[PDB]
């Protein structure tokens, strides 16, 4: 590759930044202790320098010194069930399917789109991406695109495994009524016609309606905790017939889920709930297989989108792919490719036992908990967007990040360690690092705005606001150029772990542990289309906030858990609105 390698920030720089990031987020006493702990860790000839040298050696010996640690720490090691906790969802615009054939026509076209997109990929014909927004123009890593259809996430007892692929024939798994069918799409590079795909889908729907053939909803098992699924899967593996079906799923291109009519109204919020967890076993919750990277949902009632397994790639790459797919569906149906004789799709067989029956019950129950615990809302701020923000000589993203801090503070009376996905695709195999938005400058601003007794003059609030945005931007530039701290500290941490299972004080420190519990987890997932991305929180008492800034509006997808009496997605969305209004008034002085 011609891309530069992810940089290794200097040790002292990361340590200084770290302490500064956390001083206002911990007690004075605790900070003093951390100061001393860090001083000792990074002292000349100390442990810090020994680990740093080992990191430089690792940087030289690998293409990306953090890929492995990051992949495990961020996803594979996580034991939580994938739905809501990990797998984000992208919702397409509302569709209208008068008859079942309309649904199947859409699905056929979509599958065709997928096939031509994958052809462009297999031929390395996809135009190399370039940075836009902050520091734009340089080439970006394209590795993520190659993980779109060739990946499967295997459950494990303690750590999962991301399997990187091509089966011939090449096929897609179609799920209907919780039944999984193998739909071959490419014989000898012969790509079935959009007309033949329609015909095959009609057959699938028909078979998926046969009572005497209906099999147990095995898909449900993949919606459980990772350790739980790993165990139920071990039970399944005992039988040869199940071993075959799993493999088929494991080697498919993707899944195409023909969801049953949802029960509630088709609002952006409800359509997203369906994409996130399917609404539980009583709805479309089992018509899935979360281990597979991409699950395209085409429901009978018009609810469409794609459920994504996070570990193999991030939302930007995903959105580019989907927007291309949808654009391809806007583009005219080509000439035909006709298949005579056209074999019938194969239904994956499962040999269930009393054991598996119990596992299905548990998973059904576990999933229901996720469904009722998710507090989600799609909020569209329409007073203004990027256009107005740019007129304030401000970075939209930074401005929005600051708005979220103010919303959080005005509602809960404190700032908390916050996470914002910062793409580092400027470097080989680059995924993301973290932008810590809960800066000291943000604190000074939110306090001025909310502390009535201080009576801070509006002119001063404006100054603090601009400084907060300046600091947000500075950290953003720092992160996207690989000079931030999270990935750096992670590497040092795991390198030490290799030396001795007993981590240094540095990483046992309550300050470090606290710095990584992201009560406010966020990310910008911009899209030109009518679509939007959403996901749940990463901690029991936290929020998930994915926004899409447009010229005149800003879409906010807010999530939290009903279990935490302290959080509330409706209240937070309201606080976001008020925060944006307040900031607007401040800039209009
Ligand atoms: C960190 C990050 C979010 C910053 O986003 P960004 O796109 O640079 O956003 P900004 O808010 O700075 O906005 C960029 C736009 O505002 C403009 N802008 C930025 N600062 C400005 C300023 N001070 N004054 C006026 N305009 C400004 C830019 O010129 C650009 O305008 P353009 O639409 O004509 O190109 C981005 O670099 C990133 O990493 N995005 C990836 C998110 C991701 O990974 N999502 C999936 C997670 S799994």
């Amino acid at each position: 590759s011609g891309l530069p390698k992810l940089p290794v920030p200097p040790l002292q720089q990361t340590l200084a930044t770290y302490l500064q990031c956390m001083r206002h987020l911990v007690s004075e006493e605790q900070f003093r202790k951390s100061q001393a702990i860090v001083q000792q860790f990074g002292a000349p000839g100390g442990l810090g320098e020994t680990l740093q040298q080992k990191l430089l050696e690792r940087q030289e010996k690998t293409a990306n010194w953090v890929s492995e640690y990051w992949l495990n720490d961020m996803y594979l090691n996580n034991r939580l069930a994938l739905p809501v906790n990990s797998s984000p969802a992208v919702i397409f615009a509302r569709q209208h399917f008068p008859g079942t054939d309309d649904q199947l026509r859409f699905a056929a076209s979509l599958i065709s789109g997928v096939l031509s997109y994958k052809a462009l990929l297999d031929s390395h014909s996809i135009p190399t991406d370039c940075a836009k927004g902050q520091l734009s123009g340089q080439p970006l890593c394209m590795k993520q695109y190659y993980g779109l259809f060739s990946s499967y996430r295997l459950p494990g007892h303690t750590q999962d495994t991301l399997v990187a692929q091509m089966p011939e024939p090449e096929h897609v798994i179609v799920a209907c009524c919780n039944q999984f069918f193998v739909l071959d799409v490419v014989i000898n590079f012969r790509r079935l016609s959009e007309g033949d795909l329609f015909t095959q889908l009609r057959k699938i729907v028909k078979m998926a309606s046969n009572a005497a053939a209906r099999l147990p909803p095995i898909g449900l098992l993949t919606s459980d905790g990772r350790s739980e699924w790993a165990e139920a899967r071990t039970v399944l593996v005992k039988d040869s017939t199940n071993r075959d079906s799993l493999d088929m799923i494991e080697r498919c291109i993707c899944l195409v889920c023909l969801d049953a009519p949802g029960g509630v109204e088709l609002s952006d919020t409800h359509r997203a709930l369906q994409l996130l967890h399917g609404g539980g076993y009583s709805k479309n919750g089992a018509n899935r297989w979360y281990d597979k990277s991409l699950q395209f949902v085409v429901g009978r009632d018009g609810t469409c989108g794609v459920v994504c397994e996070h570990s193999p790639f991030d939302g930007i790459v995903l959105v580019q792919c989907t927007e291309h797919l949808l654009k391809h569906m806007t583009q005219p149906e080509l000439v035909r490719s006709p298949m005579v004789p056209l074999p019938a799709p194969r239904r994956l067989r499962w040999k269930c036992s009393p054991e598996i029956q119990g596992h299905l019950a548990s998973s059904a129950e576990k999933l229901q908990r996720i469904v009722k615990n998710l507090d989600f809302i799609v909020y569209k701020f329409d007073n203004y967007g990027k256009t107005f923000i740019k007129k304030q000589k401000c970075s939209p993203d930074a401005f929005i990040q600051v708005a979220l801090q103010l919303a959080f503070y005005r509602l809960h009376r404190r700032l908390v360690p916050t996470y914002e996905s910062a793409s580092i695709r400027r470097f080989q195999e680059g995924r993301v690092d973290n932008i810590r938005s809960a800066t000291p400058e943000a604190l000074a601003f939110v306090r001025a705005v909310t502390d009535h007794k201080a009576a801070v003059p509006a002119s001063e609030k404006l100054l603090l606001l601009k400084d907060a945005i300046r600091a947000q931007t500075a950290y953003t530039v720092m992160a996207i150029t690989g000079m931030a701290i999270d990935n750096h500290l992670l590497a040092l941490r795991e390198l030490a772990r290799a030396m001795c299972a007993a981590l240094p004080e540095m990483f046992m420190d309550e300050t470090y542990l606290m710095s990584n519990r992201f009560v406010l987890s966020t990310s910008q997932v911009p899209t030109t289309t009518e679509m939007f991305c959403c996901y749940g929180p990463v901690v029991p008492n936290g929020y998930g906030a994915c926004y899409n800034p447009q010229p005149e509006t800003i879409l906010f997808c807010i999530s939290s858990f009903h279990s935490c009496a302290a959080t509330s997605s409706s209240k937070f969305a309201k606080a976001v609105e008020e925060s944006l209004i307040d900031m607007r008034d401040l800039c209009s002085l």
